[PDB]
């Protein structure tokens, strides 16, 4: 109970506005999160006081910028409990990190007969890179089936992963079902079969503590914009032994050692995988966001979101004609559908009430077809959301149902 | 004479500080530029008022964020005089744009016997991607020789580019020599031989007007951090007909149309080449930087930098034992070396005087070996730099020479 939601909301200026005459109710944090004053003012101080190119150590502003950038790297390492800063690569997001794994590891380690194993609930960022990799290498793509409640059975994992499996790619938390996957046990299974494991942690990292040494994940991808950090920056973590043997996905300055006319040698880790001028301000702001979240406490955020999710599930079960997808035990989000109402109209009406939710396929079309739906609505929570906002959401959903029912009965009257 | 340098400097808060007790003299804009209040406050307003994920059009903040992002795209299109927004791809920088060209165009259009033609003055971002592409395709890499003053002869271009040349990759302006290359004539030559042309415009775009239709460049890469914009964002321009036939370099959400279990289809341009959540705030800030530069006028900035460069060249010629590299007609930078003093010590002493210059190889090792030097110093100018700062630079260089000469004569005395 260490968490004061009023004091937390006071740090996010964007929450204190009205939309369509109604107080803003932002329930779309799984799409992107909002930023506290700490992060915005960190970007401000960088651009106002010590912006310069990094990795030169020549003048004072350059030294300060380099110190900020590499200190943010160390902050990330501590945040996910990685062994070394050499295992922390700054990218532009989760998607780019997964693409780097698929390019530099998969396409170099896949032979005909090899298997890449994913799940039906994966977002598109954790699907199409593997599709392209197996198409380029002539390998085989396989899918772990899902249970009736949208969870993954460990026996299904043991059945799908075989001696020919080299890569198992799975999300830590589903951005649609809210499912928390058994990443540690799946990693043990993949290693038992001689495969590596690649964890999509875009949805888990902002909301729960990450320990890559306890997870024993071989790769782990995360996105800054979902965890109160700036846009356009993310992290690829990989075990140092694996990253040492992988060739770079991008080539250019800053990642080189010697450059001949036709041949070149690369820098050591992690700079081998960071070509060109890096995302300096964004990485420093991600470090600031990590400081913010850690001072609040990721366990506290997790418990707050558990309370929010249980409350939301109970209040959704109080609504007639509403279908919620996923398991009971879940992260802080609810994907649903109103009977007789397309989710786009639901979210339009909700925005008219000032409530921001997402409508569509949520970048998971195979999962949508597994759910036998064309689209869904989704309300997602974070550390600044309250139970009163969920009350507003469910009241607006009831009003939406009533409104569309009575629009139906008047046009039938005609 | 429309340019008031005092009013311009008033917009950059980072310039108004002291380093080591001396007023800051920032002459390292070729490494990275500083930002005006317009850009920083644009980022501030985004994160404070309408941050949300884009390309959904579902709630109001999302619509505002999408409008800002795509409006920044249109601003870029107008800025470089591209025909269509479909030809404007947001990347994380020039290096990534050139790597995308090398991955999606070069590696798909190079056969054994084909030629990729570059120059000795290219930065590493415009060298190593082509090295890797020709190594992957078994093609051949060739270099256009340079004149005695660091310029490129059009006859040397016609000699190097042949009927087997498919790609000519060249920088618009050298970040070391200050040379402005004849990009339009080289494009005509490359097209005459059946090749496309890829322009590295990282150093030209911030300081001179770009017209890709007059240049007739097939690809053009630029970086936001060098043109008063945020870090971690850049642009790849490509002719629409070429981009339509190129496969994506990255795969994931937002760039897809249909996603099956094993096959996928891509979005139309430009979103085909933008996977995952884009660099929303950075792109909007780049649009703000474009607004700033265009209200000042790129021709005015170019003339101011021409005045600065002529003044700096004359004052450098007044110094004994100083070697300047490159031609007389040049962009706004001076790369040089002090006799008997390593450039790292030069730049250390200069930072002790509050002057920020760069020392090293400037990501151009083949050029350094062509210059028969191991490292150089470089002072680069932008719209906020004055002639008084160049006076401070040359006075500090004279003081540095005297200091090292008399440190030499006292240790010889011993
Ligand atoms: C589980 C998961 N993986 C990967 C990604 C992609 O991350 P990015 O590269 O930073 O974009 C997302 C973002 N998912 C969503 C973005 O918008 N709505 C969403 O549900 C995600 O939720
Ligand atoms: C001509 C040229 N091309 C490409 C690049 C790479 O751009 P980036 O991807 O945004 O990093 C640079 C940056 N050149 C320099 C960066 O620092 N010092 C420099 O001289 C450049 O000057």
């Amino acid at each position: 109970g260490h968490m004061n939601i009023t004091d937390i909301r006071e740090q996010f200026p964007i929450l204190h506005q009205q939309v369509n005459g109604h107080d803003l109710v932002y329930l779309d944090s799984a799409a992107t999160s909002q930023k506290p004053r700490a992060v915005i003012e960190t970007l401000d101080k960088y651009y106002n006081q010590y912006n310069s190119n990094v990795h030169r150590g020549v003048h004072t502003l350059g030294t300060r910028a380099t110190d900020g950038y590499e200190g943010a790297r160390e902050k990330v390492r501590k945040f996910i409990n990685a062994k070394s800063m050499a295992e922390i690569i700054f990218t532009k997001g989760t998607t780019t990190s997964l693409n780097m794994v698929a390019l530099s590891y998969a396409r170099a380690n896949l032979k005909p007969g090899d298997e890449v194993v994913i799940t039906y609930m994966e977002a598109h960022a954790n699907i199409i890179p593997w599709q392209q990799a197996v198409k380029a290498t002539g390998a085989t793509l396989k899918y772990i089936p899902l249970q009736e409640d949208g969870t993954i059975s460990l026996e299904d994992v043991r059945e799908t992963v075989t001696s020919n499996t080299k890569i198992v790619a799975v999300s830590h938390v589903s951005n649609v079902l809210g499912t928390v996957n058994p990443i540690k046990e799946m990693a043990k299974i993949a290693h038992d079969n001689g495969a590596v494991i690649v964890v999509d942690g875009a949805q888990s990292t902002p909301h729960m503590k990450i320990d890559v040494q306890d997870l024993d994940c071989d790769f782990f991808a995360l996105s800054s914009h979902k965890m109160c950090g700036p846009t356009g920056v993310g992290v690829l973590y990989g075990k140092k032994a694996l990253l040492e043997n992988m060739e770079p996905a991008e080539f250019g300055g800053e990642m080189i050692d010697f450059v001949g006319l036709y041949e070149s040698t690369w820098k050591e880790l992690p700079w081998k995988f960071e070509a060109g001028t890096p995302i300096i301000a964004g990485a420093i702001g991600l470090g600031a966001a990590i400081d913010f979240l850690e001072e609040i406490g990721l366990d506290e955020i997790s418990r707050h979101e558990h309370k929010l999710a249980a409350y939301a599930l109970e209040r959704f079960r109080q609504l007639d004609g509403v279908t919620v997808y996923g398991p009971e035990e879940r992260a802080g989000l609810v994907t649903f559908n109103l009977d007789d109402v397309h989710p786009h109209d639901v979210a339009t009406v909700l925005d008219a009430e000032g409530i921001a939710v997402r409508a569509g396929h949520h970048c998971a079309q195979p999962l949508m077809k597994w759910l036998d739906v064309t689209a869904t609505a989704r309300a997602s929570f974070y550390l600044y959301n309250t139970e009163e906002e969920i009350d507003k959401l469910v009241e607006a959903l009831q009003k939406t149902k009533e409104y569309f029912t009575n629009v139906f009965v008047d046009l039938e009257h005609h």
